[PDB]
């Protein structure tokens, strides 16, 4: 079984805007999480082929990762901050769905998520 194509990251048939919340999600939230010591497994789609996890995309039908989030922010793919926040949440929930609760990767994800939520609770007000 091969990997599915990545999530869509660019669409010209979608309206474009820059907002201070979206800027903050890229420049502060994504940047912070990306540099975190546990970020590495979440920086690109799960390569189920390379990792030998043939069951991954049988279980995870809404894949998401921070590489995809980065491209989406870069390409002005999101109109609303909540679209991006949803993608971060999808990434975390996917990890919790797929892996056993005691797995190293789950505990790593939990630490990343704690950080994520700290940065999200400080989301600047709509300018
Ligand atoms: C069936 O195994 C999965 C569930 N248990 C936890 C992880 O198990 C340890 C790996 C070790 C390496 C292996 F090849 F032998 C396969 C078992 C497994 N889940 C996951 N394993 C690896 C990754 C990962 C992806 N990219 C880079 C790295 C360094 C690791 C991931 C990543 C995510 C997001 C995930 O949900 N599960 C993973």
């Amino acid at each position: 079984s091969m990997n599915p194509p990545p999530p869509e990251t660019s669409n010209p048939n979608k309206p474009k805007r820059q907002t201070n919340q979206l800027q903050y999600l890229l420049r502060v939230v994504l940047k912070t999480l990306w540099k975190h010591q546990f970020a590495w497994p979440f920086q690109q789609p799960v390569d189920a082929v390379k990792l030998n996890l043939p069951d991954y995309y049988k279980i995870i039908k809404t894949p998401m990762d921070m590489g995809t989030i980065k491209k989406r922010l870069e390409n002005n793919y999101y109109w609303n901050a909540q679209e991006c926040i949803q993608d971060f949440n999808t990434m975390f929930t996917n990890c919790y769905i797929y892996n056993k609760p005691g797995d190293d990767i789950v505990l790593m994800a939990e630490a990343l998520e704690k950080l994520f939520l700290q940065k999200i609770n400080e989301l600047p007000t709509e300018e």
